[PDB]
């Protein structure tokens, strides 16, 4: 099966379950896929998202997100949305999003359940002209139908992209955690501004809280580690000249120099001036387990990450909760399985803050908010085994939100549909490496404030 056609058959497994769901998934491919357009690139995101209420009786439901992004050359925008690609490709980039789809599982669903074309509107950066669109994905065909195209004249300095999808969906129900998915959002994206208007017509404002935006992640090529059989014959079948074995090793992939290809070579029984489009599935063979075992490359390059950043967490915190106090840290660079991560972790205590017995837990992952299955993640686990006792917070009520990043080209989750991260040991440990520095930090802000209190009651008059 394809996985369009994957997709049709279990929707629940990719987000989809029921309507309620395909209005949230909706909101959040669409959010993610601005927020990839313009902080990525260097631009303040200033998004509107909007929804309508476009047919009661059947429940059909039009999302609008425009953003200010570099948007789509018009030529891509057909197969962007209206074609699914036969397999994922390989992650070179950390990008937002759980869902190999992306948007194009709204897409289907939008055209599965109902009637109405997606309609697009796009200027690329410098274009003189917005491109748009009212297009299909075929069902059948999995390949886009285009109902109407055109252009205007652009304005002054404009680029961006505008996109409205109409499915099914359940307002009602899945109200509470699409404002909670916004909200999560904003806390990490203080640099973002958002307008949201719901089907009943309330309009929230998310006001832009500061100018700086954490560097981009970039491309990079490969971790010999990451890669398994099918992967290699995709590099292969896709290079534009005849490189040899030896020049595939050293230009197509991360951590391997001149030396280093040569005693790969060696291992693997390859031959150095072969030409790496003759390689024979026994040869790719000997090279994944060559890659499999070899000890001495470099760990998974960081460069292809983004991080929130101290700064920003703390001022979302600080901004959205209106605690006492607040604390963070971006820890190292680590990596598993061929692919680089960071973890971050954040805290913030008293004020604003309800009280309870314990913590409100936020989780990302490559900066974007889980949301559903919170009590199986691998980070509420952590949160819940670490004794707060030990870090100062002597009461069984108190008020505190612990928040949890995790970003890497690779997300380990439990199971596809799911929202929560696997319990993988090397990032477990991490994880729990991270809260502890920052319950630390709390610890020596509670210690202080408690010495100062004591010193004021015995002390002053
Ligand atoms: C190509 C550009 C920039 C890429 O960074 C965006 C990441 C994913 C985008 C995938 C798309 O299919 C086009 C797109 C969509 Cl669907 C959207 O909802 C909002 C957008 O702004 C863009 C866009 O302009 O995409
Ligand atoms: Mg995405």
């Amino acid at each position: 099966l394809s996985p369009a056609e994957f997709f049709k058959r279990n929707p629940e497994l990719a987000g989809f379950p029921n309507p309620a769901r395909a209005l949230y998934q909706t909101v959040r491919e669409l959010i993610e896929n601005s927020l990839d357009a313009t902080d990525v690139h260097g631009i303040l995101p200033n998004i509107k998202i909007t929804i309508d209420l476009i047919d009661d009786a059947r429940q059909i439901y039009k999302v609008n997100v425009v953003d200010n992004g570099i948007g789509i050359p018009p030529q891509e925008v057909p197969n962007a949305f209206g074609r699914v690609l036969y397999s994922s490709k390989y992650v070179n980039r950390q990008t937002r999003g759980m869902y190999g789809l992306g948007v194009k599982a709204a897409v289907l669903y939008s055209q599965m359940h109902q009637d109405k074309p997606i309609e697009i509107e796009t200027s690329p950066v410098n274009s003189k002209r917005i491109y748009t669109f009212k297009l299909k994905i075929d069902i059948n065909k999995n390949e886009p139908i285009i109902v109407e195209r055109g252009s205007v004249e652009n304005t002054r300095g404009f680029h961006g992209t505008s996109v409205a999808i109409s499915i099914p969906g359940d307002w009602p129900k899945a109200k509470s955690r699409i404002y909670e998915y916004i909200k999560r959002t904003y806390i990490i994206t203080p640099y973002a501004e958002f307008i949201f208007k719901d089907p009943e017509g309330n309009v929230t404002y998310y006001p832009r809280l500061t100018n700086k935006i954490p560097k981009p992640p970039q491309e990079v090529k490969p971790h010999p580690y990451g890669v398994d059989r099918e992967e290699i014959k995709i590099l292969i079948n896709n290079l534009k000249r005849d490189y040899t074995i030896k020049e595939f090793l050293v230009n197509e992939f991360q951590s391997i120099g001149d030396t280093t290809a040569d005693k790969i070579l060696e291992l693997a029984g390859l031959k150095p001036n072969k030409k790496v489009k003759n390689l024979t599935e026994e040869e790719i063979t000997r090279l994944v387990e060559t890659f499999k075992k070899y000890e001495d490359f470099r760990s998974p390059s960081a460069d292809s990450l983004s991080v929130i950043g101290e700064d920003l967490i703390e001022l979302g915190l600080k901004k959205i909760f209106n605690p006492d106090f607040a604390a963070s840290i971006t820890r190292k660079p680590k990596a598993y399985q061929g692919h680089p991560f960071i973890v971050e972790a954040g805290v913030a205590f008293g004020g604003s803050i309800p009280v309870g017995e314990e913590p409100i837990v936020l989780r990302y992952a490559n900066k974007i908010p889980l949301i559903y299955d919170e009590k199986s993640d691998v980070i509420w686990k952590v949160v819940e085994e670490l004794d707060w006792k030990r870090y100062g917070i002597e009461s069984d009520q108190y008020q505190m939100v612990v928040m949890v990043h995790l970003c890497s080209t690779k997300i380990p989750y439990k199971s596809a549909g799911k929202e929560s991260i696997a319990e993988v040991e090397d990032i477990e440990k991490e994880i729990k490496n991270a809260l502890m520095e920052v319950a630390r930090k709390l610890k020596q802000y509670l210690s202080e404030k408690r010495k100062e209190q004591e010193a004021k009651k015995k002390l002053l008059a």
